[PDB]
């Protein structure tokens, strides 16, 4: 199963963008799975 991205806990926009992209990737792979 695809891993759940960690919440960056303060956090910079980059980490939010990464968290969002990783979350989207999680949803994509979770649906694919």
């Amino acid at each position: 199963p695809p891993k759940k991205p960690k919440k960056p806990g303060a956090a910079t926009p980059e980490k939010l963008a990464a968290y969002e992209k990783e979350l989207a990737a999680y949803e994509k792979e979770l649906a694919a799975y």
